[PDB]
């Protein structure tokens, strides 16, 4: 048959996103073992081989549908009618959001992510949104204080799958009982009740309880981060039910939660009530589904993008001199291209940058830099883009445009969460907002090098401040890993001195950093170790022996060995 | 009175100079101990780094302190400082370099610096300190290899001393018959060359018919025991060993010039610079060979000329005839397809010089205002050099000056010898060309431009790499699969498929490819290999056959 090659090739791309996934899952599924025996080391790498999954099997099916078809894998019309059988396999398939990406990253791989057009793959879903049905399986359990408080606690926590010994279990309990009457009154608490997601939210060093709180008043997020003594008793480091600290759990700035997920789609539904700021991309990239989240961006894009009536613009900022950065005004994300050329000074090639850029996404980000979404020949129209920002485009990136009569093809850029850039923040935020600034860009630094990240150019210009507050990197192309940064401690003449390449002197660092008498003071109170090469010699030799740096979500204040201890 | 203090600061300088090249070198053994395989990489990058430092530190000595015959009695002060201190060759390499510096190597004559030496020879003298023990097998060998491993300095266990003996024994037997065997003995150096992963013993095996190489590999296990991988005996194979192509000892040499002596017998086809540089001195070795350069083009009596091969189109080559160097000068302006700066090229050229070369890689001399008589360039060279490198030349009446240059041992270019070679002698070339890419790839380094033309092929037909402006580090590299019936590419985009059109378009070494390097073309082997560079495993390399390591041949 003629049609049957057409159902044999359809069914092939779904065959894939049904291993796909469930290899996903799979190595999600080994997410407690790896914390139960506090394997750190393979927690990371987990990660960097559950992002790697969906792009190998997107590939493996791309060859198999070029050794089944001897060709017409390139014809158009052909998989425009494979495209209508695969559209009419979706409306019993469970994940049918996702097994569209999925023959979305298949036919861009066919044609190099040219010729994308809605007809020919699920640019907008062709599914409607009807599925609010009752879940076949419940994926959350509720708990009501019948017999108070504390023995309502002491069920959930009994009811955690962890084979590993608490260290003090009802002493956390208390703990919790007494963040929520501080936060509730006896009255109200006694009214409210949880209902608690049944899998854990797994990241580095944590194991994350998430529910909600469910008030009189409302609904509130309901996060336990479970952590591990260094001999290997568990204990409840906090409790948080403010919206805000829940968005900062899940930010775009954190690694994504390894959390088994069958019905994703369930999940990020569940998920908005308590983190109601996340768009659609964000919650599929909090759980992981992060091509799937790539898939959702770019719908967001268009949806914005049409209803806006501005064009594209240059970021606010220093001007990048290895990226070309723009936004549209009321976006929320960035678009950053690498320049065709480089400053004279910098002998560094755009593979460098990229690989710089592919470095930072398979790490831990530690809360401090922005996952971004790599874009290859992403397409604008030329009445949407600035007579400035097109100025620029061609002559700093021309050889990554290429013309379409009333359109421009980018050839690689990536999309990143738009922040406003810390040195613009810095001249806007005064006496509280500043010295918060300045204390979370010197923890910035200092998480980024306790998780082997030197961040190589560290002015301000190079973070992001987020709307919570929250200092993020995001100048990639000069990070190294700390183990491979030589620290010293007199800094050179400013010819005949010896410096090689990978030298930093940290006692440098203060001629920038604290040159306005409206900072530099504020970063002595709270970060000088930070100009002392032995500080920064130490976490490389931590990082050496091994040790992987707790890293907290939340305000060291409200850990409850502070604030109750 | 200045004069003296001059020729006291700069030889205070070298005293100095080599003292901390000693201590860099000396602290090898703790470095391999440990295993800490990434600080004895950069061990080597700082070590090569030594000498440059110390001459920059003396010239802005001599700065500071503030004529023409000025400079010849600051150099026959220096010369009278010489005769009696122990590393005079070496002496004289620096306070050339320091001239140079001061002088922006310009005016270099043989009586303003030490161009030849100043001093006679004087292998003739007893050495101070005996450099080598010797070991006679008065109670067999079997308990003469157990007295040289116990001594060995090493401070770990064995994984099987007696195991390892016992292989030792087995190639001697097999090579000299039990006979010859009884009348010989061992020299074996007192110090241990290390090299990234590998502290090698050094001896010479002494018959009845004539000395031998003799080496002993001693590597380590993955939970730390010590085993000898081999013994290899055959001079072709210490060649090998101390290929210009590998990284250099870290060998401690109080008298540099005697162990070079000493390691004359063995490796007998070694320049004196060769030696020099095997044993990490470096800066000397250049010294040694512009003088093994004059030497020969005073007795040559034929011309430069343009290299043999495929014209490089970023590099302009040339040689001499009877020479073994080439001299590769940067080109003006590349083709119109090479988007690139000459700071690049210096940039790959500096690159590979302070890498693991891993025997794959040529070393490379920079000299800069090298200077050449007019009457010795062929009329044809000399075109080219005013074509393609004007802007590096500057006349100077009866000679021309080049700028910038760069000398490399030569070879056969590896497309003039697939050319040469048939049946087994190429199979063996291809085997290696493929081998010289793995080993390539699994030291970081994606060759780039990986056609014939850009590798050569040694005296002993080993392939080797020599372009390497478009090099870059694996992990830098996109390897991708190829979209199905063009299409193009984001930055550092790899096909590996397409390699197959260029290097299986002849029908006589295609099939050899596929049979021995077939992986070499599917971006999963690639991506493989840059993992395992991710996850930071470091891929051994061994400097001799598989076939000879004892657990293969003996097991
Ligand atoms: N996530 C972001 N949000 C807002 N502005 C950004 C973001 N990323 C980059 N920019 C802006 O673009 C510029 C260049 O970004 P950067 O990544 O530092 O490029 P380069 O390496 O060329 O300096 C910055 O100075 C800043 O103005
Ligand atoms: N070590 C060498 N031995 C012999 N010939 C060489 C050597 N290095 C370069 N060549 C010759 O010079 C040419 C250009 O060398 P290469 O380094 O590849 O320059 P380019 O980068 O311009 O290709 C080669 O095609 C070959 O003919
Ligand atoms: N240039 C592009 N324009 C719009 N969507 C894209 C583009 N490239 C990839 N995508 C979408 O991003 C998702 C993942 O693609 P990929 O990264 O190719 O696996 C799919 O939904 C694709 O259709
Ligand atoms: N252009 C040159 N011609 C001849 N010898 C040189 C040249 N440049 C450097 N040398 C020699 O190379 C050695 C090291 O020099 P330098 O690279 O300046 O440290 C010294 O023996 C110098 O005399
Ligand atoms: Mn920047
Ligand atoms: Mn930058
Ligand atoms: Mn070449
Ligand atoms: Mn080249």
């Amino acid at each position: 048959m003629p049609r049957g090659l057409e159902l044999l090739i359809a069914q092939t791309i779904l065959q894939g996103f049904d291993a796909q996934y469930g290899r996903f899952l799979e190595v999600t599924s080994g997410a407690q073992q790896r914390f139960e025996q506090a394997d750190w080391h393979a927690v990371q790498q987990a990660m960097k081989n559950r992002i790697h999954l969906y792009d190998h099997h997107v590939g493996l099916v791309v060859e198999q549908l070029r050794c089944i078809t001897n060709g017409q894998s390139t014809d158009a019309e052909f998989l425009l009618r494979v495209k209508e059988h695969y559209t009419r396999l979706l409306p019993d398939y469970p994940r049918f959001e996702i097994a569209e990406s999925f023959f979305n990253s298949v036919y861009c791989r066919l044609f190099d992510h040219r010729s994308l057009t809605p007809e020919r793959l699920f640019i907008f879903s062709s599914q409607p949104e009807r599925r609010f049905r009752t879940i076949p399986r419940p994926l959350a359990k509720d708990f009501h204080p019948d017999h108070g408080w504390e023995s309502l606690l002491m069920r959930v926590i009994s009811d955690l799958p962890l084979r590993l010994h608490w260290q003090n279990k009802s002493r956390d309990i208390h703990y919790i009982i007494r963040h929520l009457t501080e936060t509730l009154g006896p009255e109200n608490l006694s009214k409210s009740h949880l209902q608690v997601a049944n899998e854990l939210f797994y990241r580095n060093k944590a194991a994350w309880l998430v529910g909600k709180l469910i008030t009189p008043s409302g609904t509130l997020p309901f996060l336990l981060p479970i952590h591990q003594t260094d001999d290997g008793e568990l204990f409840i480091d906090t409790c948080l039910t403010t919206t805000a600290e829940a968005s900062i759990v899940f930010g775009f700035a954190r690694s994504y939660f390894m959390v088994y997920a069958p019905l994703p789609a369930a999940l990020v539904e569940w998920l908005r009530e308590i983190l109601p700021g996340k768009t659609t991309a964000e919650l599929y990239m909090a759980i992981g589904c992060q091509k799937h989240a790539k898939t959702e961006s770019y719908r967001e894009y268009l949806v914005y993008l049409q209803g806006c009536n501005e064009q594209f613009i240059e970021a606010p900022g220093i001007r990048g001199m290895v990226m070309l950065v723009f936004t549209l005004p009321g976006f929320d994300r960035v678009f950053k291209v690498i320049k065709d050329k480089f400053a004279p000074q910098k002998e560094m090639s755009a593979a460098h940058v990229r690989a710089c850029y592919q470095l930072v996404k398979e790490h831990d980000r530690v809360g401090r830099m922005a996952d971004t979404q790599e874009f290859e020949n992403f397409v604008l129209e030329k009445r949407h883009i600035s007579p400035a920002l097109m100025e620029l485009l061609l002559q700093e990136a021309a050889e990554k445009i290429t013309d379409l009569g009333e359109q421009i093809v980018i050839r690689h850029l990536y999309i990143e969460r738009r922040m406003v850039p810390l040195n613009i923040w810095l001249e806007q935020v005064e006496g509280q907002q500043l010295r918060d600034a300045i204390e979370e860009y010197g923890n910035a630094i200092r998480q980024l090098a306790a998780a082997n990240i030197f961040p190589g150019d560290m002015l301000f210009k190079n973070f992001g401040v987020t709307r919570h507050g929250r200092v993020v990197f995001y100048d990639y192309d000069e990070i190294c890993y700390m183990t491979e940064v030589n620290f010293r401690d007199i800094p050179p003449p400013r010819p005949w001195y010896s410096v090689s390449p990978g030298d930093v002197f940290p006692e440098e660092f203060r001629h920038w950093l604290c040159a306005d008498p409206r900072i530099g003071p504020l970063f002595e109170e709270m970060h000088a170790d930070l100009f002392r090469a032995d500080y920064w010699r130490a976490l490389q030799n931590r990082i050496r022996e091994g040790h992987v740096e707790d890293v907290y979500a939340y305000r060291r204040r409200q850990r409850f060995s502070v604030r109750y201890g």
